[PDB]
């Protein structure tokens, strides 16, 4: 994989977002940087359209597995780093269990030296003081574990896996994620043995900042293949 190369150091990230939740239009601006080698992304996310319609928590998912951490017995099956420099498409349904779903479709690629996010969100069918619109989701988030699988018949990956949201009142909010990525380039992709990414996500606030806004600060480290 030469897409490798790209990552052994610090790399600025941008993500672009524009969404639509039942005919809610927003738009959401973040800007940091990853580090694969020790799976560390630290980025400040901004609505520029106002207060955020959803809770932030919920676009945290949408919101670079090209900067996780695979130990070296594993980077045979790093899909996400050999897809780069031209990237990948990264593709959602995510469904809000008692409550609507979003899609989102997403470009992951290099434009000059800035690994770039840009994506578009739909989310349909949400209800009405429900936890999404009426935003009762607390402002954290918890460790989860996302299973990759090889697509071969996409020359892609795929992986589902379930976010626990927790609702302000004690309870949990589920998230039914199922996701698919497909190379934008023709070059050579490395199509991994099952395996699965670790994430853990602190969220937290700039006290300087009067934009609707979320701190994020995450780690994401590749496992499930031993020596």
């Amino acid at each position: 994989s030469k897409g490798e190369e790209l990552f052994t150091g610090v790399v600025p990230i941008l993500v672009e977002l524009d969404g639509d939740v039942n005919g809610h239009k927003f738009s959401v601006r973040g800007e940091g940087e990853g580090d694969a080698t020790n799976g560390k992304l630290t980025l400040k996310f901004i609505c520029t359209t106002g207060k955020l319609p959803v809770p932030w928590p919920t676009l945290v998912t949408t919101l670079v597995l090209c900067f996780a951490r695979y130990p070296d017995h594993m980077k045979q099956h790093d899909f996400f780093k050999s897809a780069m420099p031209e990237g990948y498409v990264q593709e959602r349904t995510i469904s809000f269990k008692d409550d609507g779903y979003y899609k989102t479709r997403a470009e992951v690629k290099f434009e000059g030296d800035t690994l770039v996010n840009r994506i578009e969100l739909k989310g349909i069918d949400f209800k009405e003081d429900g936890n999404i619109l009426g935003h009762k989701l607390e402002y954290n988030y918890n460790s989860h574990n996302a299973y990759i699988t090889a697509d071969k018949q996409k020359n892609g990956i795929k992986s589902n896996f379930k976010i626990r949201h927790n609702v302000e009142d004690g309870s949990v909010q589920l998230a039914d994620h199922y996701q698919q990525n497909t190379p934008i380039g023709d070059g050579p992709v490395l199509l991994p043995d099952n395996h699965y990414l670790s994430t853990q996500n602190k969220l937290s606030k700039d006290p300087n900042e009067k934009r609707d806004h979320m701190v994020l600060l995450e780690f994401v480290t590749a496992a499930g293949i031993t020596l």
